[PDB]
DNA sequence: TGGGGTGTGG
């Protein structure tokens, strides 16, 4: 599941991402490599990258009119299938938090192909920040990664701007939106490959091949989703659910990691699910094959 | 800026 969003403010939203299973926001992309950036994201260097102030001698901003300036960039959030989320946090399977991360690196890398600048020329490089979270605003397991793309790419010499000027030809983000499904798709496919290799089973449960591990009590950890549909309902348009997603949206919360982890384990019991039996069933499934043909 | 739900995203 890949969702999109425009970043419209540096300093402010620059923090947002700078802020419960062990807590890794790492850089990514050929562009982030050029500027010499690796698996760490300084609150300041990032907050800067959004204004147009690269680490390199590039200051592509527009600090005019008090505080009217550049265009920060975009947020491509890949959300993992609820069963994957649960198994990692409630099932303690750390191998999953990994698979998910590899699945994102794969996707985010296919997005970099569309990296192009205005003059339209595929510049094949991006400077990105990838933040990982594991809850929903409803406080449930909801592991996802905000692949924040900085509004900058590198053409021939200096850095330009992915974002466009005026209409001309569809620039970067235009194609991203035009290609959402494919991206959420191949992210989901990568996670899939690994997850099954670990010995887990999966079945389709939604459009464009969305899936989950069969048997895992998903319905019980989809509080946001349900609150959104109890409001605007089912059969509601995507746009209508966008607004619902925002109204009924609780505000960002300070949870007591162990009070919450316990509520989950507790609520997890009432479903009648045997977490342990599942991981083992998966192991035996994986073991059973790698030891045959 | 278009579009799948696990619903994130000043
Ligand atoms: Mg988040």
């Amino acid at each position: 599941m890949m969702s999109i969003a425009q970043v419209r403010s540096a300093g402010s939203a620059g923090n947002f991402y700078t802020d419960v299973l062990g807590s890794g926001e790492r850089w990514a992309g050929r562009g982030a490599e050029q500027l010499g950036l690796q698996g760490s994201v300084d609150k300041d260097v990032f907050t800067r990258l959004l204004e147009g102030r690269l680490p390199d001698g590039a200051d592509l901003s527009r600090m005019q009119d008090g505080s009217n300036r550049h265009r920060p960039g975009y947020d491509l959030t890949f959300s993992a299938p609820k069963s994957v989320s649960m198994m990692a946090m409630l099932g303690g399977d750390k191998r999953l938090i990994d698979a998910h991360n590899q699945a994102v690196d794969f996707a985010v890398r296919q997005v970099e192909a569309l990296a192009s600048t205005r003059v339209t020329v595929l510049t094949g490089n991006l400077v990105m920040a990838l933040f990982n979270h594991d809850t929903s605003r409803d406080q449930e397991p909801q592991l996802h990664t905000h692949a924040v793309v900085a509004n900058v790419t590198q053409h021939n010499g200096e850095w330009k701007t992915l974002s466009s000027d005026k209409v001309g030809k569809t620039g970067f983000i235009e194609n991203v939106y035009a290609n959402q499904i494919a991206f959420g798709r191949l992210y989901r496919e990568k996670l899939k490959e690994q997850v099954e290799a670990l010995g887990y089973e999966t079945e389709v449960v939604g459009k464009h091949g969305m899936w989950e591990m069969p048997g895992v009590p998903v319905e019980a950890f989809s509080g946001r989703s349900q609150t959104i549909r109890e409001a605007v309902g089912e059969d509601a348009s995507l746009k209508s659910r966008d607004v619902a997603a925002l109204d009924t949206r609780k505000s960002k919360q300070h949870v007591d990691p162990e009070i919450k982890m316990a509520e989950w384990m507790q609520t997890l019991k009432e479903t009648g699910f045997d977490i342990r039996a599942y991981r083992d069933a998966a192991d035996q499934r994986a073991d059973l094959r790698t030891l045959t043909p």
